[PDB]
């Protein structure tokens, strides 16, 4: 005889108050890339980027997070 | 005979006040990168990055974070 | 016979407040990167970056974080 | 009287072999120029707020200037 | 009496072997100027926020200059 | 009386063997200027906030310069 | 003035007797040859053998040889 | 005045004699060849020979040989 | 003035006598080559081998040599 009660409670609570946003200037001035390579062989859960000139803007309201993970595993 | 009772409650918070947000400026100012290999041979959970000029501007309003994790592993 | 009682009460707060948040000047003056390589050989589980030129600007309005982990192993 | 009359025989020259390829590449640029109240005058020359490149190759950049002059 | 006759039989020359490839590649780059009031008079030359690149390979960049000159 | 004769026999040269590859890659950079007030007279060369790069690579960069002259 | 006589005499003998030849076996094993290779790039009076698998049997009667240079050089 | 008389007399021999010539057996065991390369770049005057397998069974009646050179030069 | 009378005789012999030539067994094991390389980078005058298994049976019924090499030179 087993008995597992999972039963995590979570009231939390993730918030944010900003009163104005904005006045965000972002003037990237451009650059040079160069790379050079022989054979590309990539196998088995591979990420890659090459010879990038990639600029990001990201100004949400409110970037607020939760993240959350819960696992049982009975063997 | 066995018993588990997993029960972690959280009434916890994550909060941000902020009066005003701006008046930010991201001007780079490019530049050279210059990246020579040979062969490139990645395998099995690579992550890469060659030969990159990125600029971010993130300004979140609250980037405020809840991570949480839960595992029970019976056996 | 075996008994666990997992019950971590958490009432904690992660909190900040911020008058105002700006007059923020990111101005990098470029640079030269070369990197010179023969062959690149990567395998499990690597994490690479070669000739960058990155610039990062973060303003979160509240960068609050809070992290946590439970585990819980019978065997 | 005057007898203005100079004499020139002189050579200007250049040998050159062989030159490789010729690449102009520039990487782009940010230019933000503000002015108010400018006021320029007789042969002004006048740059504000440049990001010029300039590649110059001439086979043989070879120059003479004369300037011969007389006044009564 | 004047008698202005100078001689000139000189040489300005130049042997160069070969050269290789000529590659410019400028990075980009940041300007801001806030320029008021610029009052310039006769022969002024002027550059205000300047990120300028050169390259300049002339075969041969061989320079004679003359100013001859007489007055009464 | 005047006999202005200079006479001008001269050589100015050069021998080169070979040069290799002529790379130019500038990495980009920051300007700013914030002039106000600028009274600029007669043969006034300027440059203010300057972020230039040159690269100059002639075959034979010879010069000659003369200046004759005479008065009354 | 200048005078070369270039007489080299020969009257050398290059001979051989046998009284017979045979009973020769060329019986080697199966060979096996892999080559593996990426770009090949090949410029300017290259010589190239990859990848031969060669079996020779070579029985002359008389395989003398008898081979002479003779490179007058005036200037 | 300049005179060469270049007059190298030459009678030599070079002889063989044998009975009978045979009963040769060539049965090497069967041979195995790997090789692996990434790019090969081969530029001005390469000589290059790469995964061979080579069997020879060479037997003249006379092996003989008789190399001569000759290089009178004058300037 | 100058004089050069090059005359080298040669009456030189270079022989062999055999009574027979035979009962030759050429029996190796079979042998294994294995090469790794990366960039092959060959330039300006490279010989080489690579990989490579020779098996050789010369029986040459008179292997005799004789090689010579005359070189006068005048400036």
């Amino acid at each position: 005889s087993v008995q597992i009660v999972y039963k995590p409670v979570d009231l939390s609570k993730v918030t944010s108050k900003c009163g104005s946003l904005g006045n965000i200037h972002h003037k990237p001035g451009g650059g040079q890339v160069e790379v050079k390579s022989e054979k590309l062989d990539f196998k088995d859960r591979v990420q890659s980027k090459i010879g990038s000139l990639d600029n990001i803007t990201h100004v949400p309201g409110g970037g607020n997070k939760k993240i959350e993970t819960h696992k049982l595993t009975f063997r």
